[PDB]
């Protein structure tokens, strides 16, 4: 049951010792009737300084800060996520490959500008309001955690996100549309990449088309409506529609030729979990899983604009 | 759900921190042995809380422990599991400065920073001594130490288990140094239900404990080499702590029933006895020679027949 919060950096050992340390604290917090304005405007800090102790994976020296605690717990709440499991998904082993994932995948940790940090406060109470009212159904980005870690007087900040992809399936192909007029494509670069990120131009050249039926399509739009619309409302742009698709068959063949190396349930997931997972249609030229979430909200034409455009973009993306 | 409410903020600091390093502590191996470094290290921990979790902590506050690895160390060798002690300290408010636990089982006493500093002193010897005795000793068992930042006060403590019982009521206790002088209860002292007596006022009484020649073996042979120890450590002016329990009357879970784990220092009255007591016997106060040693020594074992 010991945890030793061992990681290829410090930082991630930090930030394995800080999600344990507040989790924990926050049991010991009552969960309250409702929010206050205060809550807001919160935060916790902890400085660490440790002398001929306790530094084989820790440094001896190191601050850890939570934004909003209180807020970010009844985000998890809202979001289905119990907190011992957000804390061992985080801290059971050091997140993996700045843009970590949990080792288990369940979440994502981006680290972010002081920039970002600012807008999630300007945006929180909205945004909490908003999840209130959609019930945590949404394509919006869903935020778990804010912290800001100091190791050798430096700070890194950091936001704790839901994977929009799913823990368990493999992304065969992933797409970062916007909708934009501009041309959007792959530099080279990207294109001889592994994953590469093919934008909206490469989605639009390559005919490709997301068979997810009627009744998806449907309730995937009624989302996309109220969260563009949101987002309108404040001041903001340039977000993109994260596409992950996942080929059934091809990774039906890529798990049997993983346990051949050994000797020598299909295509469906959790709706619970894997929140933007969506299945292709029965009539589907092949047996797809998709992926689809917004992304970057936190970092002519104006902002209304936009999300009535971004949104005839994305209503065409599929069938 | 641990709230940490108590009568008073440094308490509810106390508590917090006892808990934070207990479970700290929990995620770090229990190594093959105890390195000089670890006579000198300590964990520092700041907490700056905005507008969160204040309803019984301080907002801001500091907890400093000393030595924690050995502190660790010797509860183990003293056969206290640190998760009970963690719930000792945390499940309630620790209770009256002379503190104990909610339970009584273990003592939390303000000291000075000479006495920390006579601590980080006398600590490797006395681990060393600890283990020699495989933990069987007179001497405070000392279960941690801390330095609580509140309100800008810094304030030091130490933790040991509790000399007397943590159930049976203590009705009588003596403070015996074996000394030459003129030491009694004063007249104010004298007034209160727990009246501190001394060594006059106990040679003065007539009063013996009854224990056997047996148990006096035991107690004998252990008083001896804790003495020896303090001296070669050129400590001294200590006192005997003595506590009684006196069976019938607490009666007016059974009567003198104890866990003699948990009770450590506790001793039943011998057969042949006068009256049914249970005594409580271990040295106090030595965060500070040979006379005193073999005086004191001498004093102490002419009250077990
Ligand atoms: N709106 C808002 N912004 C904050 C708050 N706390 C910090 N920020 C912004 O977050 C960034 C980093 O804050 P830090 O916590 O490093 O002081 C800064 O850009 C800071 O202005 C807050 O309570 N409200
Ligand atoms: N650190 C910190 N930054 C804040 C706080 N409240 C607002 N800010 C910062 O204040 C700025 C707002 O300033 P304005 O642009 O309205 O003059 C934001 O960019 C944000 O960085 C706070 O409580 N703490
Ligand atoms: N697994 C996973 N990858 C993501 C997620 N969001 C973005 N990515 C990928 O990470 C890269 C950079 O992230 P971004 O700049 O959008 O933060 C992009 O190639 C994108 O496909 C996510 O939520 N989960
Ligand atoms: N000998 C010794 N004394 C210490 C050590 N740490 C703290 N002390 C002493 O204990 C007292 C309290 O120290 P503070 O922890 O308040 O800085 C001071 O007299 C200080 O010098 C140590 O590692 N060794």
């Amino acid at each position: 049951k010991v945890k030793l919060f061992r990681a290829s950096e410090p930082i991630l050992s930090v930030l394995m010792w800080g999600v344990n340390h507040t989790i924990n604290e926050l049991s010991n917090v009552p969960v309250p009737v409702m929010l206050m304005p205060d809550d807001f405007k919160a935060y916790s800090k902890i400085k660490v300084d440790n002398h001929l102790f306790n530094k084989e994976n820790l440094p001896s020296r190191f601050k850890f800060k939570e934004y909003c605690p209180m807020v970010f717990r009844n985000l998890r709440e809202r979001f289905g996520i119990d907190d011992q499991d957000y804390q061992n998904s985080v801290t059971r082993s050091a997140p993996i490959n700045r843009f970590l994932t949990t080792y288990d995948r369940r979440f994502v940790i981006k680290t972010v500008s002081s920039e970002d940090v600012a807008e999630m406060h300007n945006i929180l109470k909205k945004y909490h309001q908003f999840i209130v009212e959609c019930h945590g159904n949404t394509l919006l980005p869903q935020f778990l955690g804010m912290y800001r870690l100091t190791v050798d007087g430096v700070e890194t900040y950091m936001v704790v996100t839901r994977n929009v992809f799913s823990h368990r399936l493999t992304v065969h192909r992933k797409y970062d549309l916007k909708g934009s007029t501009v041309a959007r494509e792959a530099s080279d670069k990207e294109k001889a990449k592994d994953l590469p990120t093919f934008k909206d131009n490469d989605f639009l050249n390559e005919g490709q088309k997301l068979h997810v039926g009627e009744e998806s399509k449907k309730n995937f739009l009624e989302k996309l409506k109220r969260d563009v619309e949101f987002l309108a409302q404040l001041k903001i742009m340039d977000y993109s529609l994260l596409v992950g698709i996942h080929d059934v068959d091809r990774a039906e063949q890529e798990e049997m030729e993983v346990e051949e190396r050994a000797e020598d349930g299909p295509g469906e997931f959790d709706p619970s979990v894997d929140v933007y997972a969506m299945k292709s249609h029965e009539s589907s030229p092949k047996k797809e899983v998709y992926f689809m979430a917004i992304a970057d909200i936190l970092t002519t034409v104006n902002p209304e604009q936009y999300s009535k455009r971004f949104n005839e973009f994305m209503s065409n993306i599929l069938t």
